[PDB]
């Protein structure tokens, strides 16, 4: 295969047309690879796109994992044998509504200025690309793959204007053998493309919109014959859903009008559907929105209202969509999609539960500092720390009781003293003055700090905020206490707990649900009577719950399932719990 | 003269009471010492007190300064000459109402944690006490001078708990050659008192109250007692009045009730009053109180409703605390107190006038940078910071304006585009969009931002708002622009100005008023009529002023002035200034 660009994309030499739709593997299990690509395929498109997620593939400095869920070679291996090409984008920043935007939470512990010509910064990317660009150059058309083309940073005029940056990080994915056509992708009008876009290099630009086509492709059309370039037009996200955040409620678009928008993309040049199959944020790895000063988080589910639901099965949007490329497109071959089943509902009874503070030194290895670091600082990238000190309580100025003030701490805290609950205090509330029981001692404080997840678009990208953990200190009354046991927990050790050990009520804790099952099938895990926290099935954790709601529920696919004795860990932190776990075929919705 | 602590201070052998007043040299023109002093004498009293500042006296890293205002060794002279003893209080951290506290802002540029037993931290109190201690050793009583005893930090139980770092505190003041007796002052409380004094090591811990001296003395006596030490029961600061903020009312306390609740604490020990004259915040060295995360500037009057007003001269207070230690104490020798002359009232005119946008190279050097520093970084520790960029302006998604937005800024920011007024920024407002003229092409951005002063107590000491000027950097649409110039702004260049250069309206500009006197004396410069900034007596900066109010005038003390032609130069920023600069006979002020 051959591929270039000039007035249209040239595939073999023949004007092609990208028809292309975002799955994300790092957010399907590979089990369903196969599956979500095959019904891409069925649609009538013939490219699938994806990022490269930095902070997964490179978790910690120097350890990188590219298997299992991670294997973008096989991913891309699938997709040819189905006879997709590919188009990547392994920018260090992705976007991606995805935990910092894809970078690794240890580059805040380094001397550093994200998204600019910093030789730090590229040096660390350089170093990233000697592990990933392996798993990616033989991929290439020009090495016999089926990989187009790559993409250079990600909607970059909408952060920055630094172009040696863009140069630069252009040269280095040349340098690890990088051949195939670049592009960049913007916001399509003149600011985001004159800070973000390559044109001056010849790189094409592209254009990432939801709707109203003929306006930005004109805006896009415009920029490009401005730099007298003579360039395909393509929509390199076209937004075909929406994002959705705790607390606010579900966002639907209509599915024909969605094929509508999208008809006068393709009418006019090529389109990449952002997403078409979405899929799970597992773990910790939700991104996270600001509004000015003020953090909101995203959901687990990546749904997206996207044509494949979260699951992979076709929506009513799918099927408008493979409509309209039939009476547009009408002899692009198609298929009908596959469509998995779900497990039967079921109900399986509390097996043993365990207490936060008693099973402590199996989670963690504690750091004993005399003032705190944020977690970064102690190795941990994600999810929570749990901060312990003894400060001397005493008499006050006014004989009221002693405040607790935690002090520029990030995101969500809960304070106990002697292992009783005293306060939560979310983002803003952090450093409302706390009332110490009025008892005299040395008494044991702890903190459990939450990392809710790192910003991952626009001005916060390197907030001071983006640091999770405490960061200044705590105090007593008026005085900043001193030395601290610092732990942070590794909740991939929930499996390996000591469940016989005692249980306290109003308190984190770990509850295991053990129940056989017949055959494996995908499930939507019920999280209504659980408070706040993480779920973990069969030792891997499928990410983050909390009564606020809108999703009251978790995606579990078949493939972290097993036919015999399946487990299932909660770690739970309001003290709210159920006293059975149940298992149902659907997605659960409350309206928060 | 001997020296030592037991049941009593022990003077000559002999049981002594400690009457003491505080006395900032470095707040007072050097003219006035004798003044102030003999005021003290005349009361009464029969000892001073003062701070020292280390961000004065080491302004600049390796640049010590022991001149003029600052020579402490001619202050102590006059003190002893008068007859009168001295309390010295060296501490890094003064608190003082005074800019950080204290501290140096180019400890901000350091890898340090402040008021800990951090290497580093210590290592720069060394170097600062090698310069220091030998203008303060041959001044202690040991020595053959009037310095009974020097404090060890300051109250150091409202901040933190770190009894290493105390220790090792002591140990550089001896190493200095400090062998008269030392000292903590406290909240007299359990829980300030625990964290901050050094009891344990045989070290007298001191009170600081303003009322209820039996309870507060019952709580210090209390502390003693718990410890198994046998000390006088002294006040270490009395505080008889108070400090005012910006947009505040002023607060006044009863003379009368005064001199009572004085009463009390000098019949059961000794007590130091804060302040007896509190004098001038000169330039940019009021500090700044903080409430959660909310800063509250300190105003550039330090009258404090003291015993001596600003300029120095006697209240109802001081003859009502005069009139009462006749009563108690009939012994002491007394005397009427020194009064001194003001300014008869005029009106000089406008001579010339010339706006800052004219005069930017006679005031600062530019450092170029691809990205925003704040000015601790540019080597500058106090005062106004301009920054210039040339951002391209062009079309934005909606049509609509380009916002232009402020990343991370303290504490207050004037936008101009074009030498344009755009909007004004003041701390928490930071931020909000800025609407920039419908234009294209590349302009030029002016950002003029005002340090007003790093906050000098409690949990903010080291706060990310603490480090000035523009941190993060500045938004043109979404993205954040590239390429500065960075002006650290030195006003004392003031008198130097072409002021013949053209100046504009609605823009920061220097106003002169060049004027004869007949005769120097104390006079009250009249700020009404004008906006914001501050104003320099015969190139020497009198401090800020501001139409917020309450204070709405400038003390300048006859020192400043001479015979034959003088000259006054205001630094304005809102461009609101007065035709004709009017001097007064008293403080004017305002209702907020």
């Amino acid at each position: 295969t051959t591929f270039s660009i000039e007035h249209d994309f040239m595939l073999d030499g023949k004007p092609f047309k990208i028809l292309s739709g975002a799955i994300h593997y790092f957010r399907v299990h590979p089990d369903d690879w196969y599956h979500s690509l095959y019904n891409l395929k069925a649609l009538g498109f013939n490219t699938v796109e994806t990022y490269v997620p930095w902070n997964l593939h490179e978790y910690r400095e120097g350890e990188f994992d590219f298997s299992g869920i991670l294997d973008i070679e096989h991913f891309l291996d699938v997709a040819e044998d189905l006879g997709l090409y590919a188009i990547v984008r392994p920018s260090p920043y992705i976007c991606a509504e995805w935990e910092f935007g894809g970078f690794p939470a240890w580059l805040l512990t380094k001397s550093m200025r994200l998204r600019t010509d910093d030789p730090n910064y590229l040096q660390a990317i350089d170093r990233y690309y000697a592990a990933l660009m392996p798993h990616l150059v033989n991929h290439q058309v020009t090495h016999g793959g089926n990989v187009l083309m790559m993409q250079v940073e990600n909607e970059y005029g909408s952060y920055g204007e630094d172009h040696d940056y863009l140069a630069a990080l252009a040269k280095l994915m040349k340098k690890h053998g990088v051949d195939v056509p670049l592009f960049t992708s913007d916001g399509p009008w003149p600011a985001t493309l004159n800070a973000g876009s390559m044109i001056n290099d010849g790189i094409l630009a592209t254009g990432n919109f939801g709707s109203a086509a003929d306006k930005n492709f004109d805006r896009l059309a415009a920029f490009h014959q401005a730099h007298g370039q003579d360039w395909p037009l393509m929509c390199m996200e076209f937004w075909d859903g929406w994002f959705n955040r705790w607390g606010e409620p579900i966002i639907r678009r209509d599915p024909d009008e969605t094929a509508e928008d999208l008809r006068a993309v393709i009418e006019r040049g090529s389109v990449n559907l952002y997403m078409f199959h979405g899929g799970t944020n597992f773990g910790f790895m939700n991104g996270t929105s600001a509004r000015k000063d003020h953090d909101l988080p995203q959901v687990t589910s990546y749904d997206y209202d996207a044509p494949l639901n979260e699951q992979g099965n076709p929506t009513p949007k799918y099927f408008a969509i493979q409509k309209m490329l039939h009476e547009v497109l009408p002899d692009i071959q198609q298929a009908e999609p596959l469509v998995k089943p779900t497990l039967a509902p079921a109900e399986h009874p509390l097996t043993a539960k365990v207490s936060l503070f008693a099973v402590l030194d199996q989670l963690a290895k504690p750091v004993a500092a005399a003032y705190p670091q944020t977690q970064e600082f102690l190795g941990q990238y994600t999810g929570y720390t749990l901060y312990r000190a003894q400060p001397l309580i005493s008499g006050t100025d006014k004989g009221t009781p002693a405040k607790l003030r935690v002090i520029d701490a990030r995101d969500r805290i809960q304070a106990y003293l002697d292992q009783h609950w005293l306060a939560t205090q979310y983002q803003e509330a952090i450093g409302d003055d706390i009332l110490l029981p009025q008892v005299e001692g040395h008494h044991q404080l702890d903190l459990l700090v939450e990392n809710m997840s790192r910003v991952n678009y626009g001005a916060k990208i390197e907030a001071i905020t983006q640091f999770k953990g405490i960061r200044t200190g705590v105090m007593v009354d008026l005085h900043f206490i001193k030395g601290y046991q610092q732990y942070p927990l590794d909740l991939n050790q929930a499996p390996e707990l000591d469940f016989s050990k005692d249980w306290q009520p109003e308190t984190p804790a770990f509850y295991k649900y053990t129940f056989d099952l017949t055959e494996p099938h995908d499930t939507y895990l019920d999280c209504r009577g659980f408070g706040k926290g993480v779920m973990l099935v069969n030792g891997v954790n499928v990410g983050r719950f909390w009564e606020k709601g809108p999703t009251l529920s978790l995606y579990v696919p078949a493939g972290l399932l097993h036919a015999g004795q399946n487990e299932v860990i909660v770690f739970e932190t309001e003290g709210r719990y159920a006293e059975s776990l149940k298992m149902a075929d659907h997605p659960i919705f409350e309206e928060p």
